[PDB]
Parts: structure tokens; sequence; C-alpha cells
């Protein structure tokens, strides 16, 4: 019974005084912590201020990357460290827009997921294939190896406590649209990978979620799949109002 | 009659807690503006703390990179529009650690000094050649191009205000040393460009700091180049009691 986990990606967008009236409006409403876990990854400008609002709620908070040392020569970078020491809950680490603008790789990110850990941290790994392998009938193996990279090195316990974001970044576009059965069988393949490399029990315990378009009206119908335990959502985070109404399915 | 510069960056180092402490050790005993301009680059967690502790002081307060939006999907990214609603007074781009690990370009940094003024800002803008450029005789050429390509398309008058930091890249961790030569060698072929493509009443104003290793216990002799106008100091601006040491030279 993995506990479903909805967290919005703001992306860049916010000021601190925006992102605190968010927070104002939805940490006293949101359901209860053993129904739904809900979070919010906010920019790193912005997070003191969230976190600050934040204090004495169920509304986790995660960062939208970090670099994989704690300190150091890295300028214009942020610290898993720092982003521990403040309250972090997650960070988000190889969402697509930076594998492709900030030319991410696998093994940053698996960097990424080890120092995240060695910080107290839980990692929020993304994941997912372009328009180009989709046609190609490769989504499974790209998407597997991807999964299989990030996570190599870590422990059994901490696999088990990560979650896994799966972008069908395929359907951004006109003429493609994702279904849940795509959402379903797509998690599963992450949740296959997971059970190869660390065994079926691990792979049973950590919660894999959907980064493709979900709405109120079918929120609840893509979590309600088998392999989906959640969803990593972008635009409709932006407003208190579709944030919430996004937990109504529990 | 340039004012001079000093620009602290800590790069990935401190917490809020640490940045607030630092800034109420360092406000209140900074010397006169008419003298020296005293400025930190702090990381982007720790911005709003490092603003709020400064607010009333002469201290300036750079971020240490932006993106080239406003707003939108790219997860990760610090925005130049919240860097301003916040009262961030320079951005810091295209230093050396970023143009290395995240391969950013030329095209990249002229779009962010052009954000930067759009924002209403003003911009740190770095530069400097390799050691095999270095090796090469090829540096005054280089780092020429840089300037011009950052530059491009900026008005006159923003480039009178802007920053340009020459960073002895092929004398920063290779086993080689650069000295206050190279300093004022590197500091006046960046002036020269700028004179080049702008003119020379806009170049006489446009500030030049060095970027290489500059220490309480050298500023003044640094400072003494006539086409040095001040530095942008890494480790020495880590402690409150180095930093303040970097401003006694007036
Ligand atoms: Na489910
Ligand atoms: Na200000
Ligand atoms: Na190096
Ligand atoms: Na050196
Ligand atoms: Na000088």
């Amino acid at each position: 019974s993995r506990k479903p986990f909805i967290a919005g990606n703001w992306k860049m967008n916010k000021n601190p005084e925006e992102a605190k009236a968010f927070v104002e409006a939805v940490a006293s409403k949101l359901p209860s912590s053993d129904l739904v876990e809900a979070g919010i990854a906010a920019p790193a400008l912005d997070l003191t201020t969230v976190l600050a609002v934040a204090k004495g709620s169920n509304l986790k908070v995660a960062a939208q990357n970090c670099y994989f040392e704690n300190a150091g020569a890295f300028t214009g970078e942020t610290s898993p460290q720092v982003l521990k020491e403040i309250g972090t809950d997650y960070v988000v680490i190889g969402h697509s827009e930076r594998r492709d603008y900030f030319h991410e790789t696998d093994e940053d990110i698996n960097k990424k997921a080890k120092a995240i850990f060695a910080n107290g941290m839980l990692p929020i790994i993304c994941c997912g294939e372009s328009l180009e392998t989709y046609e190609a009938g490769k989504a499974a193996e790209f998407v597997g190896a991807q999964v299989s990279a990030a996570l190599a090195g870590l422990t059994a316990e901490q696999v088990a406590a990560s979650v896994i974001a799966y972008e069908p970044i395929w359907a951004i576009g006109t003429g493609k649209s994702a279904s849940q059965d795509d959402a379903q069988k797509m998690c599963k393949v992450v949740r296959d990978v997971v059970a190869a490399d660390f065994g079926q029990e691990v792979a049973d315990k950590v919660r894999v979620q959907y980064g493709g378009s979900v709405k109120p009206e079918n929120v609840a119908s893509y979590m309600a799949c088998p392999d989906v335990d959640g969803a990593l959502v972008g635009g409709a985070s932006l407003e208190a109002e579709s944030f919430l109404a996004l937990l109504d399915f529990v």
C-alpha cells in the first residue's frame, strides 16, 4: 500500500511574496497526511520563505535541483547540505528541462541522488523518453537505462525510500496525447527495472509518479492505475485553487 | 575617477544563518560609499536573508547566476525578474566555473546581460582564457572576443554601468601563478576592447575587476594598477574579518 504523492513543480515561477501567499492559502487545507502526501517544488530564492510558512503543516517542500557536493567552488549552485539545514524534504533531479537545456547527464543524476541521501533528504528522480525514441519503439529500454543508471550504488533502503517520476516527453507536442494506459505501462517499466536491480520487495516500496498531464476530472483515474503512486504536476500547481483540486481523489 | 568595487564571491558556501551572521559583522563596518563599493555574491538560498540583513547599509548584493527569461518552464533556474523583485543589485554571469561545468556559452552570457538590464540590475560579466589558449599566445584575441560577444547589442550607457571581471583561468588550479603584471595587462585588454566597440569615453567608465588570487595582504598592490578597478574575490571573502581587510586600500 504505497502512499500517493502529489508534488507540484512550480518550475521557474513566483517570487517569495507570491510563494508565501500560495502556501498560506493551501497548507492548512490539505487532506489528512494519512490519505495523501502533498508537496511543492519551489525556486531556490523562495525556499526559506516557503519553509517558514509551511512550518507546522503537512505540506512537503522540495527543491527543483541541487549540486552533488556539500560546498565549494561551484558558482551559482545550490548545496544539498544547505537544503537539508533549512528543512527541505525532497529534491527533484533529472527533470527533462535540465537534461535538455542544462546538459544534465545520468552520471550527474546518480551523483545528485547519492548527495541527497548523504544529506538526509529524499530524491524525486525524473526520467522519460523523447518523441524520436517513442516513435522507434525504444521507450522501455531508454527509460530502463535511465532509471538503472540513476540508482546505481544506492542501498536497498535508499532505493525503497526514493521517488521516481516518469515524464512522457513525447506527448508535449501537437499530434501526441498520453493516456492512463501510457502512465500505467511506463510506471510499471520503472518498477520492473527497480525489481531487476534491487529485487521485487524493494520495487514494491518505491513510489513512481506520473509526470504527464492530469486534470481534476481525470487525476483520480490515473492514480487508480496499479503502478501509478502519484503525480509530478506542472502548470496546475501554480494556483492554490488548482493544486488543491488535484488532491480530491483521496 | 572609476569607483573601486570589491565583490566577494562566496561561491557555493554558507547557509542563511551563516550569511546573516556575516552581514551582521560587516554591514556597519564598511567604508564610505565614496571610497569603495563593497558587495557580496551569495547563493540563491541565502539571498532574501542577505538582502534583509543588509537593508539600509552600503553593502551591495549580487546573485551568482540567473537565466535569461523572466518566468517559465525552466526547472531549477533562478529568475532575473525575481532577483530584481527582492532587491538584488548585481548578477555575476559567465563565471569560469559555469562556462566549465555547465557548458555556458558566449551566446548564453549575452542573453543574460540583456535580461539583467531589461530587469533593472547590473551585470558582473566574467571572462578569461584557458591554459591552452594562454600557451598558444592567443589570450588577448580570446578575451577580446568574449567581451565583444557579451556586450553586443547593449547600449553605450549600459556598457558604462557594467562591470567586467577578468579571471586568469590558465592560473587557477593549473599549477601556474598570475601576478599584478598579468592583472594590469589583461584588464587593459578588456578596456581596450570596450574602447574599440563603444569608444574611449565609455571604456573609461566601465569598471574592470581582477578575478585571480587576491588577498588582504596584496589587494592594494592590485588596485594600484591603472586599469584594475576592483576584484571579484573568492576564498578571501568567506570570513568577515578578511572581507573587511580587502577594503582598507583606500
Ligand atoms: Na495507484
Ligand atoms: Na536592494
Ligand atoms: Na580545474
Ligand atoms: Na594560481
Ligand atoms: Na586601479
